[PDB]
């Protein structure tokens, strides 16, 4: 299915990252800095963003393991998605004024 | 990216079956039905299951809207995904 085929794409994501070094199923800080050069990079426009990256970690590390977990990692992709497709919505709805 | 692929396969799966009725951008009971026979069927044992996509309904819709919104849609994926990464880790750790 289209739906689990994109579930099972988010689980390799994070495990193509998380297992280069510390905890294998978890992002240290340089390892998210990595996922999102690589895979978010849109949402940084392109740049480096090194006080970003910083502020995204903080912001999902919300345990303070120094770790971004896989459940934490969801919290990012749950938000940005939620975001997207809001964004597709309100100029869907600016199109039929 | 393999990332965004997969954030933009979320938002079309949804709106794949957001739009039979009511809101085009939220998910009745029936849509939402459809979506889970035909999207995460593995997940109901390929059976159909009435009763427990009733609970499935009453437990996504939050707000009590009689809807499940796209952010409502995504606590389901998250929940089912974090499981199912839960269940791989398990497996690699019990081999070892
Ligand atoms: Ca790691
Ligand atoms: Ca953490
Ligand atoms: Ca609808
Ligand atoms: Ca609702």
């Amino acid at each position: 299915s289209k739906l689990e085929g994109a579930m099972d794409a988010l689980i390799t994501v994070f495990h193509n990252y998380s297992g280069s070094e510390g905890d294998k199923y978890k992002l240290s800080k340089g390892e998210l800095k990595e996922l999102l050069n690589a895979e978010l990079t849109d949402f940084l426009m392109s740049q480096k963003d090194p006080m970003l990256v910083e502020k995204i970690m903080n912001d999902l590390d919300s345990n303070k393991d120094n770790e971004v977990d896989f459940n934490e990692f969801v919290v990012l992709v749950a938000a940005l998605t939620v975001a997207c497709n809001d964004f597709f919505q309100e100029q869907q709805k600016k199109r039929s004024k």
